[PDB]
């Protein structure tokens, strides 16, 4: 098998390359010869394969050399987790921290073999996981020891070895393995015949919306541009269907296509311009499930705490699928990738939140548990910003703010109103959305400035993110609330309604100063 | 370009190749070696370039050649058209004989080298079409220097020049190259939302009959199981509507519409075994609107040849209607292609045959219409069989023996009644219907053993055929004759009922143990 092929295969190899060399050598003393030249392009053909007999057999090498280290970190990870004392547990770890590192390496390398790309992100995505969750499940496995009457603990080193355990298997599923999608798919439509195989082609591959997920108006909006691209392919469909055989240029009736169909494919733009919006619409809010959540915990309550990990958990994921949205319409791959492993460690991360927040609401004191909580708080937050900041450069810096102008207005609008109405629980409300798109801009902004020179663009860019956030900005917070503390404080002091609008209007202004430096 | 990359190809392949031959070296010394051994992989990575770049550039060497070759032949291709004289004529077709095949080599060697499959298929068909026509473009132009004034040679001569245009075009398309339809769509239904955008998916895609050009039971049974399996369709669509959110199992309804629904889908069962069964409806009298329409204008007979091009054309085309129906049906794409390309060959190749009998027609004596006549006869039916036999293999030869057997039993009666009834135009009609089903079972059951190897299962199988065609058919239709000649002769001698019923019996019976046969 191993080195058994070996010698075999750089035999062939160099056998056919001796063969090779004479026949290049008679062929360069007569390059104007054909017979001569013939020769060399057969030999150059039996140099492949002796060649490629070379690469597969070594192949076979470094799948087989996955295998072995495979294996072994498996048993080594079981045996970590059946840690009964302090002593052994120490002991596995080590001899496991190599063994997990070269394994690491070898899987890196099968990644790159695998053809599809789909395998090859697996592998990847696994990988992480594996490298991620080891470490941790030491220390999980730890705390049980010291603390064997704490269920919690015992739950959370499971299911770390649960995750692990899925990775190696990946790892293994994907080494035996051997892109966007709409932009490849309207890539198809010219030829005078077969137009029973084509309409098939573009009808049931053409009927995969989404919406969902998002605010009344992303539905209403991908609701008409849906509609509006789905009459324009039937349009081409109905109006295709007339070109026949001599029609092979640009008329009338297959221009009635080429103007429709090449023009409609505009659905995409509305679906992404639809999509980005949601940075603003549910996002900066992302520490308000932790927050709360292990203030819960922090505080001996373990009834708040069960029903807060659907809560925390759904507005996690929802957040994870609309980065996935963003992943279907995207031709980069660097970056989905990106994404989509962000995602998926983020996705990991998951459990152990709530494993946290278990054993801090049964114990509240423990100083194990206050730690074990701010250290995983501190890791979740850490994994989110980054799949953030990695979401934010899959799609449009600029589309981003033009958005969250838009938005930004409706919300401002809906607080002034609010301080109209007098309305403080909308009052209140309003102004926070307000303060987080606000923020939500001024950091993808900066974010997205550090790929740029320093200069008189950068300059007065972030001058303009500097005062919307230094001086606007708490100028407004400082309305907001003092408006709230004139109706709730005695009868109800009269309000300044004049400082509030105009304090407000900083906040959009803004904004649209910041956007307009950006592009210049 | 040519001679220039060929030999800096040939450096970057021989310094490789030294540098991979001592890295092989070293290693084989120490094959336990680590670092000795990546140096042997790196090396070997580095050999496979040296060796692709001299690869790419020797396809452009061959894709260059097949150019040169083809523009040589496509100026010849033209002047043989524009032939004048016989002198001239003659000699361009001797001078573009070489040239054409040169070029088919070239054409053969860019087919294998193009990389998906559709491209090789053109080549392939291209290159054929080039190949046959080449030769007819001699004959037709040739009769048309003859005959000034039969526009119908001038036709022709042109038809095959299109076509021979077509085929250099589609060479050069393709070298520049590196489904069915119920199948997939009865795969959708399963999930807890959205019931009204797959409604509509499962609605306005599940409504496309067919039916027609076919006998009365065709149309009678395609009539009943469509309207078992639409009401079928409504029964899930009915059903299902019921289901909302939890139900995300199998209960009482959701199963209501997996048992309708999962079993119903037997219409698309249904439209075969009622289509494959034209193949003895209206098939081997193939050659009915030829060995008529020759015989018409081979009489020197103008008029009933203009009124027979279209039932020629008519008889012909209906028969490749049914072939595209069992194209529809038969997610086997090779064999969908072969038939389609098939029927495309077949159906360019019937103005070809008009042309023929009209220049006939007009002189039953010019012994190059004789000739041109029996010529363009052998083409037509060559490529009828082919296109047949091209189906016969694109449906089941046990279903069409299983439909053969029952349609045969019908017609059989038909004539045993006719017998009876001492109907003689119905006797002979029949006997004929008769023989054709039969002739085109063993032609069928043949064609198709030849896809098993020799042994007991294909004697039993022949022999039973062998029967059936060597002494049963002979004494039917020794019969039927002798039937005619006791009614049609003096008054009416008395026919021998006994043996013509027995005779003729014999005829099903020799299907059915060939059916038999063809199972076991």
């Amino acid at each position: 098998f191993l080195k058994e092929e070996l010698v075999v295969a750089v035999e062939d190899v160099r056998k056919q390359g001796d063969l090779m060399k004479s026949a290049a050598g008679e062929f360069a003393d007569d390059p104007c010869s054909s017979v001569k030249r013939g020769n060399m392009v057969r030999a150059a053909r039996a140099l492949l394969s002796a060649v490629t007999r070379l690469l597969i057999l070594a192949d076979m090498a470094d799948v087989y050399k996955l295998l072995v280290q495979l294996k072994v970190v498996e048993d080594g990870i079981l045996k970590l987790r059946n840690a009964g004392n302090e002593q052994d547990l120490g002991i596995q770890y080590k001899a496991l921290k190599p063994e997990v590192d070269k394994l690491n390496i070898m899987a890196a390398k099968r990644q790159q073999e695998l053809k599809d790309v789909g395998n090859r992100d697996q592998m990847a995505a696994a990988r992480g996981i594996l490298q991620k969750n080891v470490p941790i499940l030491y220390t999980a496995s730890q705390a049980c020891l010291q603390h064997p009457d704490v269920a919690a603990y015992k739950a959370n080193r499971d299911l770390i070895y649960k995750q692990l355990q899925q990775a190696v298997t990946g790892i293994s599923n994907a080494a035996q393995a051997t892109i966007v999608d709409p932009l490849s798919f309207s890539e198809e439509r010219f030829r005078p015949s077969l137009e029973e195989r084509l309409e098939s082609i573009i009808s049931g591959a053409a009927l995969m919306a989404d919406s969902s997920c998002t605010r009344d108006d992303r539905r209403e909006r991908i609701v008409a541009e849906c509609n509006a691209v789905r009459q324009a392919l039937q349009d081409l469909l109905s109006e295709y269907m007339g070109n026949a055989g001599r029609k092979e240029r640009s008329d009338a009736l297959n221009s009635a296509i080429d103007k429709m169909t090449k023009k409609t494919r505009d659905l995409r733009r509305q679906l992404r311009k639809a999509v980005m919006d949601h940075v603003s619409d549910s996002f900066l809010e992302t520490n308000v499930p932790l927050l709360v959540l292990i203030e819960a915990a922090k505080n001996g309550n373990e009834k708040e705490v069960k029903e807060y990990a659907q809560v925390f958990r759904e507005h996690a994921n929802k957040l994870i699928e609309v980065a996935n949205l963003a992943c279907s319409i995207s031709n980069n791959e660097e970056g989905v990738k990106l994404v989509r492993m962000s995602a998926s460690q983020l996705e990991a991360l998951c459990p152990q939140v709530i494993n946290a927040a278990l054993a801090l609401a049964a114990k509240p004191q423990s100083k194990l548990a206050q730690e074990n909580m701010d250290l995983f708080k501190e890791q979740w937050e850490k994994q989110v910003r980054v799949l953030t900041d990695a979401v934010d450069d899959i799609t449009s810096i600029d589309d981003f703010l033009a958005v969250s102008e838009n938005h930004i207005l409706e919300d401002v609008n809906k607080c002034v109103i609010a301080l109209q109405e007098k309305d403080v629980d909308g009052l209140d409300r309003t102004a926070g959305a307000i303060r987080g798109r606000a923020a939500r801009v001024i950091h993808v902004v900066t974010s997205e400035m550090d790929n740029y020179e320093p200069g008189v663009y950068t300059e007065k860019v972030l001058e303009a993110t500097k005062l919307l956030s230094n001086t606007v900005m708490p100028r407004f917070t400082e309305q907001v609330e003092a408006a709230v503390e004139a109706l709730s404080s005695d009868p109800a002091q009269p309000m300044d309604e004049n400082e509030f609008i105009d304090a407000s209007r900083l906040v959009y202004d803004g904004i649209r100063d910041i956007r307009k430096a950006v592009l210049m």
